DNA sequence: CTAGCGACTAATTTTTCGGTTCACGGTCCCACAACTAACGAC
């Protein structure tokens, strides 16, 4: 049913010359999104040495395993709920 | 030079769709393959 629900693009006479088509003003504009997450990303990444060294590691072991509340709590000694209070 | 003074996170369950199975009365032009009628040799 999907496949028969496609049509061809020969169909539409000259269809490379006015369809199938984008614009590089998105490309750039994804980009310096990307560019302005990225910035946003190195900010957090320098304020966190600032922080207590048990919060810091938290976060840098909740970046790189991901809110895991159980492993990490496991891992630290503190109970879920005090993991996640921490976090 | 010194001293007195003004509720969130993890674990378990349940359900719709897809997979599987059964299987009787137009034109003009340029090449390519047949092809055949005539021509020459044994």
């Amino acid at each position: 049913k999907f496949h028969k629900k496609v049509n061809s693009l020969e169909d539409y006479d000259n269809y490379q010359d006015y369809m199938v088509g984008y614009d590089p003003v998105n490309d750039s504009e994804n980009l310096d999104e990307q560019e302005s997450t990225q910035k946003s990303f190195d900010h957090i990444k320098s304020i966190l040495p600032l922080l207590n060294a048990d919060k810091r590691h938290l976060i840098e072991l909740c970046l790189k395993y991901g809110f895991q509340y159980k492993a990490i709590s496991k891992v630290m000694g503190k109970g879920i709920h005090e993991t996640s209070r921490e976090i």
